[PDB]
């Protein structure tokens, strides 16, 4: 039995460094596994992704034509990052130019006057590229904030609800968005009712309760979906932190047509790891998705910044994973170099990074930690049984459809670090450096 | 709604202090959160416990009247670690201080001649001792190696299998052993088929395949058990470390008349964590009992060892409850200064150690890690759903049967590290210095 191991050694700047390898009969000694038991498979994965957001398609709008082919290639060539999943917002996000709504007043609203233009010059040109790289890309919507008059604070930004007289006119609006992207060849799959839903923002927030916001995507979205023939919408709720996870779902899958109509959860990482949370819904919802629609890192400049940043990225995704996760959508997919723009001052980090001036593109080390399931899991695979000797090395596997098995494997401890993945009566022997992370790829004899 | 404190610090030596503590109405934030959900209750688990050997018992007889009496009530007093369980050999095993079998010829079995001297003069004066201080204790036994003349190999060490036309003889010499500890006032209630069934060891040892080891269990300890009254006997497999457990499991519940007659399986820690495994059997096995029967650390003298032992003890304590497992059984109560008596020279530590030399008894580390937990959760208890927002921040959380709710919180990191327990809409602070371990307890309101 053979196959490549990919190696990434940041502290050496070394990143997803193959090689062949094989494997060898295994020795009866059964100290520092790392088992994999492919035959037991858990959970169906969507794919891997980030977002589009107003902030990166002006980043993008911005890039030389020689930039921009080289950007969407590392993201979404097949031979690449090969990105399958992605998220964009419905109506401005705090990566944005500033706010802006379909529609602004309620006479424009009586009058079906909605505009999209703001939509069609900085988004859509960086879906359509993307697009043209992967044609099947698998997108999601969500939405920050109802247009002002809509809400009961009359302002997109710092919290307020959405009035209940207008919750048949926001879901309108929302089928509008998906017939203007659909007009442009963006075929949309995935919603979420609200981003944040219990969280009040400087920026682009709206609060919903729960059965405010279930009550929004089965009476209101639903019929219209399927009205328009979009019966096989997915719809998400939450997307929010994973601290508050089961209390949402008990309350939301009590009811008989909430869990007929939403498909699962969508989870961000801003509180922490709560892995458990995602394991105890993943036991109980088992026919439900567990989607992780949401993380970034802040703009660090100390000498610690990346590695901390490639640890954030590989230890929840690993986590995340290993406890039921349904797919990875990170934020940003693109920021200029000081991390905006952003209309609240919100700069964050972005995988990659490009500098204008000096038509520069920067890649993070949370892009090559991302890589190391991206690039070589595809949708529809499934994560396999595996343990670890040592919660220190991280680990989690993958089985893809065609067969293939996938392991990744990150060292957390600041000493270099020794395992042997074992499958059935083989094993190969690997050594990582501090904070090292390898993906190993191969197929049963 | 308030609770008591137990706070240990293994560096500065500060161990299970305990002060009156009180919630309070939570805080909006959502950071630094170990979410604890005691409305969902999780596997049952039977209690916590170490093991008698006659190394320990050899020990405990050359203890002072007076010292005896200290050591019976540190470990099964009511007010102290009210050990609820035991674990203890059919016969010798290393920790010994020879081999010895209760019959060595065929000759000798066929007309009854057995012979339990060392048992009684070394092994029930101890274990008589400990029932005297809880009465109710859960025994278990496991036999390490059958007599010489019934393997294949002729040798209670160096491994060696069972002759198949030998099983109705083993079975009967350890349904005599039972009857011999009932005449002795000492109840059994579970048994394993064989400790460590596929490793060979320079001492007492014996292999079975999965197929050996379910058949006697089934097809011969069971109609004898049977027919004694001792129908109510568990019996469990495996008995071996947890990186072999979900392969071993899958090949013996195959079969329904092993599904039926074997409750579940046992476990060591001698190959690392693997806690997946566990967590793999818990879901797929839930009516069977995944049992933690046996670890220990050896002699090491070195800078900060006890420290290292405090951190493999509840380290692994807290990721096998979190897993599905259903109760904790240490190896060695007790042993000499120098971590004997063993027949084989594997010295070991235990969590406490009699030096004869001035009459002075012990507690290492390890004794107060196990308290955090034995301490405070009694048999019968539930643990309850509950999620770390940083897993460095190792936890687990009970429900006893009264109600009564018990976290268990590590801190594995090197700095003093911030967590808030979130129970519902009310929340406690703590601050746990490196590598200190908190008990909390509590009752609704």
């Amino acid at each position: 039995m053979k196959g490549r191991l990919i190696s990434s050694d940041p502290y050496r700047q070394q990143f997803l460094v193959e090689r062949a390898v094989s494997f060898s009969h295994r020795q009866r000694d059964c100290s520092e596994l790392i088992s994999v038991l492919p035959r037991h498979a858990l959970q169906q994965i969507d794919g891997f992704g980030g977002s589009f957001t107003e902030g990166a398609g002006v980043v993008f709008n911005s890039m030389s034509e020689k930039t921009k082919a080289q950007f969407l290639s590392l993201y979404f060539s097949a031979q690449e990052h090969n990105y399958t999943l992605a998220r964009m917002p419905i109506q401005s996000c705090d990566f944005s130019l500033g706010n802006y709504a379909y529609v602004d007043s309620s006479a424009d609203l009586q009058q079906g006057r909605l505009s999209f233009s703001r939509d069609e010059a900085h988004l859509i040109p960086l879906i359509s590229g993307a697009l043209r790289l992967n044609p099947h890309m698998k997108l999601m919507a969500s939405p920050w904030s109802p247009p002002a008059f809509m809400k009961t604070n009359n302002d997109m930004n710092g919290g307020g609800k959405l009035r209940r007289e207008c919750y048949a006119d926001w879901a309108d609006i929302i089928i509008n968005y998906l017939l203007e992207y659909r007009r442009h060849g963006i075929n949309v799959q995935a919603l979420s009712v609200q981003n944040e839903p219990v969280a009040v923002k400087t920026w682009d927030s709206c609060l919903y309760s729960v059965e405010e916001e279930t009550a929004f995507a089965v009476q209101y979205l639903r019929p219209r979906l399927a009205r328009q023939g979009m019966d096989e919408m997915e719809i998400y709720i939450w997307d929010h932190d994973k601290d508050g996870l089961v209390d949402w779902a008990e309350l939301a899958f009590a009811d008989e047509a909430n869990y007929k109509g939403i498909n699962g959860l969508a989870f961000h990482w801003y509180t922490g790891d709560h892995f458990s949370q995602i394991q105890y819904l993943a036991q109980c919802l088992p026919d439900k998705k567990l989607l992780f629609s949401e993380g970034c890192v802040p703009m660090e400049s100390d000498a610690g910044s990346q590695i901390r940043h490639w640890h954030t990225y590989l230890h929840d995704m690993i986590g995340n994973f290993k406890s039921g996760c349904s797919g990875f959508i990170d934020w940003n997919l693109l920021l200029n170099s000081e991390g905006g723009p952003n209309h609240q001052g919100n700069l964050c980090e972005a995988p990659i990074q490009y500098d204008a001036q000096n038509d520069v593109l920067r890649r993070n080390h949370s892009w090559y930690g991302i890589g190391h399931f991206c690039r070589y899991v595809r949708p529809g695979a499934r994560v396999m049984l595996s343990s670890s000797y040592d919660n220190l090395l991280e680990e989690v596997g993958f089985v893809n459809p065609d067969g293939e098995r996938v392991l990744v494997v990150y060292n957390r401890d600041v000493q270099e670090r020794r395992c042997r993945v074992l499958d059935g009566d083989k094993e190969i022997a690997l050594t990582l450096p501090p904070s090292g992370a390898s993906t190993l790829l191969w197929r049963q004899e």
